[PDB]
């Protein structure tokens, strides 16, 4: 979806006065064609008969002019209405995926001009926007949140999931127990979560003001779960890789690949045929997600700590003068390694 | 429901463009009477007057044709639109349970034709469609997410209570303090849980495309509780059973068989009267639970494990040099098994 | 609610066909008054005009019928129509608290011959029933399920703090340190509980058919509370009390008395002024709840042991040779009741 | 919003016979322009022709008399319907911002009387009341509800992640390994879900009778969050502070100040500039939290047993008779202090 185009859909958003007066309009079943212009003069080709208006924008306005047949000429800026009752004029020649004079009309004046065109029927609640050769329909409120909140009970079953294969995992990890089948099981659950995410965010943007709810509930439940994923690939990749590189591992599993088991395990540098082998493959976490998510490390700095002691075995192993020799590990750094670390052990395990 | 309807209500779920035009339809109040056939020729017996159209097929077409009286004739594949405004005329003898004509006479072309006939009437919101002998009442998206939404919601609230048992369970198998009470209590819920899932699949079909976050739903709900259950009886039945069976147990008591207490204990093998005598029989699971799912040994090995320690109580207690005289465990396996069980019992008892 | 009135109910409730044949006329907007009767000869005197059918009943033939102007007499089996388009004309002088000619009548006539009067007006989506001097109005089924979606959204809520709280009360009770505080919160929650039930039950049964997933969530979310609350009671009142009794203090806070702090307090027979005295009073539990909930021990045979040991931190202390000196208990319960608790404390404590 | 108008909103809230006409108007889409004054003979002058019934008030009356055209004349208690079908007269060159006659008419009337005024469209489901210089719009219930029920979504997860930190800020403060940056975050969240409950308030004030089970739910999802907030601010906070100055801190953040990590911790006497500091300065609890409502211990009295011991460290590792050495600490509180901070230790680190 181009940004020129998610420019208009704002214009008639949940939120505008323009939005307010569709709406009303929409309700009353009463038609709409509206064509937003810069300067009338130069379209007076198109425009055909009606009235000069000249007049401040309104909602009330706009929804009284809606009662007379033909269009609306409104200054792009949503500030002025010039015209109403006219009769929109575009080149007939010009093709139209369109049924019904009304959206026939608009979709080729859109494409002639290049301006926006917005059309409303009778016999239907929805909001048509014609940019150029683009087409936007937009869907009334109660329709994208239904959609929402059925987007967000998935999402919270993804993440209940996700939850359970991240606290078994955490022990594995802290008894040094783990096999790439446990990492793949939860990298594909937080891939699957965030690619839900993706997906129902054209329509929280269609939801303008009243996506403001189902936003915060996404943000909740996906807060750190990006840096989880993250930090989960920086520890079980085959060889060592940057943080940058385990975000392109992320964003790459999120849209293009799926996150099929051997497809995530692959990625990851092993070298697998079939599911059956994840079972089999020993690996080790070089510490990364527990320095920096628990003892609080920077990465610049956990760098330093894994590339001298290697792996999370290695590390709960170190003394907190042992860790100091590391470059950027002082005497707080030191003990809050090896502190959280023993903690979560008698904890967990 | 047989399957040979089932291809047909296809033609009519949420997502094709034939649904797109009856949905459509349905808001108009116009009425709708559908005949879908391969070869119009062999049919002009029933078909009387209208207008011979053999043109593309489309959703704003059908919309528009249905406008006139009578009923549109489409090829089977809904790619064709043969005729519009037609008077069908079937058997008038052909005995019928519908009233009023429109309906009257699609179930009787249904019948006499062994194809199929959509009617919708004014007076109501529902598609019906006739298929020889068969009626399916094709409902709107909004009552079936309704229902969908309710039986996710009584599902959550089912795998709760689920996991709470499951849960005590593993405390009790840990400590070897299980009675068949525990088990069948288990087993009730779970089977209770999975018959919610198979009764309200028929909806979940009849929502074509808008099921798909319900489907995701019901899949993160339910993942491995199939699998799980049958491992419950593998390890709780009164004498060894192979897991093919341990399904057929699962499958019938989904189904066929009632989840009362005496009667999963009955199934399982033991001979009770009253469920006052299961809290007083002991019982010991054989391991396979266990085994397959957090030692990930592949339940045809988990077989000779069990042939030769018998209960998860003798395979605790074996040796890593004790399990490897077992055929297809080794050292990996070996470890694997005492590792995990050692974990578990230092960890939730 | 006189059950009474709750048979008749049960004729217009979701799943019936007579329901079936009254949504069809709301959504139709014609009127309806139907009356029914045993045997209409006894009743010619107020009914006049209309057509004497006498014919099998059906929802289509009583929609159909409802098109004209007029009453509608059914048998009171809902299984005759008799008449349709009829005057119904009751003493006027009856008194009457409705407005409109058709629910005046309908009152009047239930009033005066103790039989059942359905009543449906256009400028409105309910149904109203009349019975001698009963009126129900019946509400639709999307109504119904917003609120029940609510009561149940609500009751989880209270569930969850109910857990938590006889969570922590547990582990204070192992470790022999509750005070009446703990007690009567934990109780007060479970009482308010329950009352959320109660008060959404006539609700659940108006629901008819449609309100199967309703009762299965309640069942799921307060399955055993009402048995716990009871082994509250058993445990922590002041002086020994018998489970019969328990159950009418239950049953006395859920609908007569306010569950306030104080007023639990001293129906479980402690003298208390200010709820701040709560934090001050230590209380031991018997042990009738783990008696007969963890170990398994019926009742009548709990009564034995607490008559014995007195307190769950006594009985906690016995061996399994001390305990089978109590009447009932054997090896198995001995043991179950020693080997479960000594696990308790364990992983609770 | 003035309470002088809350006093107004309340005659039209869902409950009220007044509401219960105004919904039936709604549902008719007749008209409706009613004003409420004390004695009718001072409003003659602006009260024109219509009908003089000075008769009791009632729903149904109100609505057939709806049912012509002009005012209708209530006394404010809504006990008496004065006049019907008049002409109501303002002075027309008071200012206005409504459009159509029936709404500038009412808010002039109210402006020039002081008088409450209400109008119901037909061309809209929604009731406005005039009050003086105010206007007021109810929205309908099933509205309300929608915005109330995703809002309560939002909260449980907002309570869902403040229950973790929470959880994880108190294993760091039993080992007394809390950073600044642990308590911040847990009382950001906790200050975020309380502006919520602020932001949601006037919706429920707005549904009336039909907002009590959203009442219930806010309630048991907010319960002791407040006091847990003040006594995390009195337990972190740089240098001493008084339970009521925690309470201003609460309610600052709460509606005022927004809740950004640096200014949390600027305002409890920290001076930090990024956010990247937090994670460096240690603190620790003064016990305030674990004092009061794990021991039960009040605040007033509290206050004698952190002015000796400092903080939760030394609380716990203090015994019996070093704490009774405290005024108002008796063997009861030094006991229940001792063993209830031991056993948390013994549990959760």
């Amino acid at each position: 979806v181009p940004q020129e185009l998610i420019e208009k859909i704002k214009l008639i958003s949940p939120g505008t006065e323009l939005r307010k007066a569709l709406d009303d309009i929409i309700n009353a079943n009463f038609g709409a064609l509206i064509f937003l212009v810069d300067d009338p003069k130069k379209y007076e080709d198109v425009i055909q008969g009606g009235f000069w208006l000249d007049t401040d924008f309104s909602a009330e306005k706009l929804y009284e002019l809606s009662k007379m047949d033909g269009a609306i000429v409104l200054s792009e800026d949503i500030t002025k209405i010039y015209y109403a009752n006219v009769h929109l004029v575009p080149d007939p020649t010009i093709p139209t995926g369109e049924t019904g004079t009304r959206h026939r009309t608009a979709e080729r004046l859109a494409k002639q001009t290049g301006k926006v065109v917005i059309a409303v029927s009778r016999r239907r609640n929805i909001i048509s926007l014609y940019y150029k050769n683009y087409k936007y329909v937009v869907n009334q409120v109660d329709f994208l949140i239904s959609k929402v909140t059925q987007a967000i009970s998935t999402l919270e079953k993804y993440k209940d999931n996700f939850n359970k294969l991240l606290s078994e995992l955490e022990v594995l990890e802290l008894e040094n127990r783990v096999t790439l089948a446990d990492v793949v099981r939860t990298l594909a659950k937080g891939f699957e979560l965030l690619r839900i995410v993706e997906e129902i965010r054209p329509y929280i943007v269609e939801l303008g003001e009243e996506g403001r709810l189902a936003r915060m509930q996404l943000r909740e439940l996906t807060e750190d779960v990006d840096d989880l994923l993250v930090l989960l690939i920086m520890d079980y990749s085959s060889e060592e890789v940057e943080e940058e590189t385990a975000q392109n591992i992320l964003q790459d599993f999120i849209t293009r690949r799926e996150p099929s088991p051997i497809s995530i395990s692959r990625v990851l540098g092993y070298d697998v045929q079939q599911a059956a082998q994840l079972d089999d493959v020993l690996v080790s976490a070089r510490g990364y997600r527990l320095l920096k998510t628990v003892a609080r490390i920077p990465l610049s700095i956990g760098y330093n700590v894994v590339r001298m002691f290697k792996t999370l075995d290695q590390i709960s192993k170190a003394s907190v003068e042992d860790l100091k020799k590391v470059e950027g590990i002082g005497e707080k750094r030191a003990r809050a390694i090896s502190e959280s670390i023993s903690s979560l052990k008698h904890r967990k395990t």
